[PDB]
């Protein structure tokens, strides 16, 4: 019940995801001004404030340094930043696929992290924004689905992605 | 009195410096949280708006399509805008010279572009965006002597650089 080094890599890691979600999100609403941006943006927001709980508790550094939309203290979030928004400016639905691109990443991501440990307090916050992802997943893809779009996963695999999108809401 | 194209490529430019200087204090409050770099902010936001209300005026199309922090048409802006970050992040009294840096650019930029317009409307605007940005420099000088340093101008000439800091507010 000692937290380990890396399971501190993992919520330091999904403290700055959730960053990049929220960032990318409000992004492209001041762009496309289309609500679900807005919506989203808000729960990565909580999302984000539930991976600062957990790091609270723990006495863990705050990779956040800098709430400002855009910065990062790791970089690979930064890069997937600037690649996404770009991608996002392109179009409306440009930026709906990024937002389930956002979205596949998140639940690849949270998957690896959940199965590296055994922790009460981490699971449950895990597992919650799995559910939350897995809700934004299906919200962007059936607004791709308005538009005449669709989405193929990049990180996930096809057969959990259909899983996701064949069901209804957690 | 109608408005060349060229007086319209100098609203369209400083449209986005005054907004780079904005996101770029918004950036350096957030990571130091030195009041200073909220209040500048704010006048740069007002800034913004002046021009703005002239763009309106003459139905030209605004280069801001996307507020959020980081984000411009011109890419000369969104290139200061990260080196100026980088720049800013390292301590505090680098981020107070970042601001002094981009009101020492605006200034010129103001007097280059004041020169080429007759516009008494524009003339006007300009003008007091110039008194804004002297008042901003002082600011931003002052400071950086509460840190036990100085600023070497860049853009500006040194003489008007040294009118600026020896003479008390606009
Ligand atoms: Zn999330
Ligand atoms: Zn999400
Ligand atoms: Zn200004
Ligand atoms: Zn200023």
């Amino acid at each position: 019940q000692p937290i380990s080094e890396e399971e501190k890599e993992g919520l330091i890691e999904m403290r700055e995801e959730e960053k990049l979600a929220r960032d990318v999100y409000l992004t492209l609403y001041n762009k496309w001004k289309l609500q679900i941006f807005k919506n989203i943006a808000e729960s990565e927001q909580t999302h984000m404030d539930a991976v600062k709980y957990l790091l609270e508790k723990y006495n863990i550094p705050d990779p956040v340094k800098n709430d400002s939309i855009g910065v990062f203290s790791n970089p690979k979030f930064e890069e997937l930043y600037k690649k996404l928004v770009e991608k996002g400016d392109k179009s409306e639905v440009d930026a709906l696929k990024v937002g389930a691109t956002i979205e596949d990443l998140d639940i690849a991501d949270l998957e690896k992290w959940i199965n590296k440990t055994d922790n009460e307090d981490i699971k449950f916050v895990y597992e919650n924004l799995m559910k939350g992802s897995r809700n934004h997943m299906r919200a962007f893809v059936r607004m791709l689905n308005n538009y005449g779009s669709n989405y193929t996963p990049q990180y996930i695999s096809k057969e959990e992605y259909e899983e996701i999108i064949s069901s209804s809401t957690e």
